[PDB]
This record gives C-alpha cells, sequence and structure tokens, in this order.
C-alpha cells in the first residue's frame, strides 16, 4: 500500500535509510538524558515540561528504532540489490505515535506560556483534537499514496485544515500570553513558534512525496525530511523549551535555577 514496497534499492540507498534511523534514535536517547540531569533545575511549576520532553525522546527513539528494525527485516541483498521479503516497512506506525508525541510538545509549550487551571485544560483539549483530526485524516491519506493519489490529495486537504487551526489557537495563545514570561523569555517564545511551524510543515512535505517524486530516491528523500522534522521539531524544540523553563524558574526565585545558569 505504501510506495517504499514497490522499488528495490541500491545499498548506498539502504544502507543510507538505515544510518537516517539509527542516528535519530541515538540523538533522541542521547538528549532523553540531558534533560533528565536538568530537570532538577526547574522550579515544580514548569517541571512537568521538561517530563515531558523526557516521554518525547522515548516515544520518539522507540519508534525510530522499531522503523530501522523494521527496515532490515523486510529487504535483503539479493542478486545486487535490496529486495522486499515476507516482512514490510512502512510509515503508518508513525502517524500512531504522533497520537502521543503531538499532545505532549503542545502540552509543554502550554505548561511555559503559565497557562493555569481552566484555561490550560480547555486550550489543551482543542489542541488535542485539532491535532487527533490532523493525523487521523493523515493516517487514512496515505493509505492511498499508491493506490490513489486523488484521495491522498483529498485527505490532505482535509488534514491541512485541521494544522490550520491548530496552528492559529497555538498563535493566539503565544501572543495572548507572551507578556505573562518571566526573565526575558517573551521574547524567546515567539522564536518557539517560528521553530514550530517550519519543522511542523516538513511533515506535510514528506506526505507528499508521492505525488512528486513515487521512486526510490523520494523514498530516500521523505525519510530525510522526516529526520530533519523530528530532530527540530523534538530535540531543538525540547532544548528551547528547557532553556524557557529553567530561565523563568530563576527569575521566580527557584534557587537550583539560578545556581545552574550562573555555573554557565
Ligand atoms: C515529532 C512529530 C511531529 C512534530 C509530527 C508532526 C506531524 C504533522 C504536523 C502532520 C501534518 C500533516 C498534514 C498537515 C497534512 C498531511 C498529513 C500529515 C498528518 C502528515
Ligand atoms: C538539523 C537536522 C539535521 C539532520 C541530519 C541529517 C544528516 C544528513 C547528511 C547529509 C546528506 C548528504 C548525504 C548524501 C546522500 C547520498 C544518497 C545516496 O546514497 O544515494
Ligand atoms: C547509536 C547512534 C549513533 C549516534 C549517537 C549520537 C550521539 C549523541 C550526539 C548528540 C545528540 C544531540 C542532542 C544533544 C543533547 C543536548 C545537550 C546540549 O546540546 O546542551
Ligand atoms: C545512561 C545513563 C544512566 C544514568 C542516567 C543519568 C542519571 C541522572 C541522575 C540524576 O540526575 O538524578
Ligand atoms: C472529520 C472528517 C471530515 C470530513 C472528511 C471528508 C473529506 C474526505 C473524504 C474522502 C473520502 C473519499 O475520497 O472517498
Ligand atoms: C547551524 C545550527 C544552528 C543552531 C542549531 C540549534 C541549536 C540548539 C538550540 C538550543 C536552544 C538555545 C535556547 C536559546 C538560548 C538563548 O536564548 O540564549
Ligand atoms: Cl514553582
Ligand atoms: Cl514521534
Amino acid at each position: 500500500k505504501n510506495i517504499e514496497s514497490l522499488f528495490d534499492y541500491s545499498a548506498g540507498q539502504f544502507e543510507f535509510i538505515d544510518h537516517l534511523l539509527t542516528m535519530g534514535v541515538g540523538v533522541h536517547f542521547a538528549a532523553l538524558i540531558f534533560f533528565l540531569v536538568v530537570s532538577q533545575f526547574v522550579a515544580p511549576k514548569y517541571r512537568i515540561a521538561t517530563a515531558l520532553s523526557c516521554i518525547v525522546m522515548v516515544s520518539a527513539g522507540l519508534i525510530l528504532n522499531s522503523q530501522a528494525v523494521m527496515w532490515t527485516d523486510a529487504y535483503a541483498y539479493v542478486d545486487g540489490s535490496y529486495q522486499l521479503q515476507d516482512l514490510t516497512f512502512s510509515n503508518g506506525y508513525r502517524y500512531v505515535n504522533w497520537m502521543a508525541t503531538i499532545p505532549c510538545l503542545l502540552l509543554q509549550l502550554l505548561i511555559v506560556l503559565n497557562l493555569k487551571g481552566k484555561e490550560l485544560f480547555s486550550t489543551a483539549t482543542w489542541l488535542i483534537l485539532a491535532a487527533w483530526g490532523m493525523i487521523i485524516t493523515g493516517y487514512v491519506g496515505q493509505l492511498y499514496e499508491v493506490d490513489d493519489i486523488a484521495q491522498l490529495m483529498i485527505w490532505g486537504a482535509v488534514s491541512t485544515a485541521f494544522f490550520v487551526v491548530m496552528n492559529w489557537i497555538v498563535g493566539t495563545k503565544i501572543f495572548k500570553n507572551r507578556a505573562t514570561m518571566l526573565g526575558g523569555t517573551d521574547s524567546t517564545i515567539t522564536k518557539v513558534f517560528w521553530l514550530m511551524m517550519f519543522a511542523w510543515t516538513l511533515y506535510p512535505i514528506a506526505y507528499l512525496v508521492p505525488a512528486f517524486m513515487n521512486n526510490a530516491d523520494g523514498v530516500v528523500l521523505r525519510q530525510l525530511l522526516f529526520t530533519i522534522a523530528d530532530i527540530s521539531s523534538k530535540v531543538i524544540y525540547g532544548l528551547m523549551i528547557t532553556y524557557i523553563a529553567i530561565q523563568q524558574s530563576a527569575a521566580a526565585g527557584y534557587v537550583p535555577a539560578q545556581q545552574a545558569l550562573g555555573r554557565i
């Protein structure tokens, strides 16, 4: 059902995708240790934001590791190329994982924006429903990326409408609550918004590769785009969130955060 199953791969293509996925595992688990160790410098009111980064690192790291092993299970070197065997490889497992990781990425943003109480709960609910609508309609669309490109496009348009509305909610909350943020992080948080807009827009570009580059090099490109996007949207983003959490912690008087920042 997916374009990966259509092609034999050169050794260079096959090895490069394997190395991409494996490097992605290493980066996420390396970053996990960082977020774990610095969580003791985050004030209680923000510490869940850094815990969420830990959860996202393991969740994303496990899906990338599962994809890497599925890639090597599915293909074997036969008659000079990597050819599909009895098991298949597909990107559908990424979509299922996004059902958990996208809410985690959004929730840590809302925590450092200082939303609390009812506004936090209600903003998180609408965001998570919009994200789940995006993910589910995209998952259906990519079931047709070989059989029915028209259908891929239409479900992709519906998914993109949820994406746009979600981003509208996020941006409205950022620009509305910028003013509450401590330690100069009202300037930082706007950069986080732009980082999200850039990095999350790479996923719909990967989703469209079947329409514009249906060949083995398009398969490689899609995994390359996922890799750039994953590291940007989860690791670099989490580092910025953690920086904002620690900076606001210090400005609110949390002594471990003041001492951590002073040490650098
Ligand atoms: C770490 C994973 C992240 C940040 C996943 C982000 C996924 C998206 C923003 C998916 C977006 C889509 C569209 C906007 C339309 C095409 C179908 C999707 C689901 C790929
Ligand atoms: C900011 C996140 C960066 C993600 C790092 C991804 C690493 C990509 C490295 C450079 C790509 C150049 C490699 C050449 C690909 C050869 C294709 C082939 O083997 O046929
Ligand atoms: C086994 C896979 C091979 C690749 C292993 C990767 C080794 C880790 C390298 C750096 C990962 C980038 C994340 C950096 C952690 C945050 C620390 C910081 O920059 O302040
Ligand atoms: Cl606190
Ligand atoms: Cl993920």
